[PDB]
């Protein structure tokens, strides 16, 4: 059993997130091995992604409900400080993050 705010960020927040068409780069850690990104885990000292949240978010992991929305940041700020402003996953995560804060606010108290 977890807080309301928890709740609504599984059952609300990555669900509709996660069923967006932008979603599938983020549903899973970044395989820096296998797509050959040599500096990748260089630049990225903490990789984030949905699906670890996720399993995160069903297992009680999270204190409240900031630490997954600080998880969250992260995924996204990893995006825009490892790949070039114009690539195409940056601008996902810019769609994507938009929905986010607006999920966000719409938080229960
Ligand atoms: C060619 O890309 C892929 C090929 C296959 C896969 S995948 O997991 O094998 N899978 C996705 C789900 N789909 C159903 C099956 C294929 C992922 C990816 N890539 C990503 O996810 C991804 N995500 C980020 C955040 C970045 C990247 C790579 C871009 C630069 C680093 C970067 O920032």
């Amino acid at each position: 059993r977890q807080t309301n705010q928890l709740q609504y960020l599984l059952r609300v927040v990555l669900k509709t997130l996660w069923k967006h068409q932008f979603a599938w780069p983020f549903q899973q850690p970044v395989d820096a091995v296998k797509l050959n990104l040599p500096d990748y885990y260089k630049i990225i000292k903490t990789p984030m992604d949905m699906g670890t949240i996720k399993k995160r978010l069903e297992n009680n992991y999270y204190w409240n409900a900031q630490e997954c929305i600080q998880d969250f940041n992260t995924m996204f700020t990893n995006c825009y400080i490892y790949n070039k402003p114009g690539d195409d996953i940056v601008l996902m995560a810019e769609a994507l993050e938009k929905l986010f804060l607006q999920k966000i606010n719409e938080l229960p108290t």
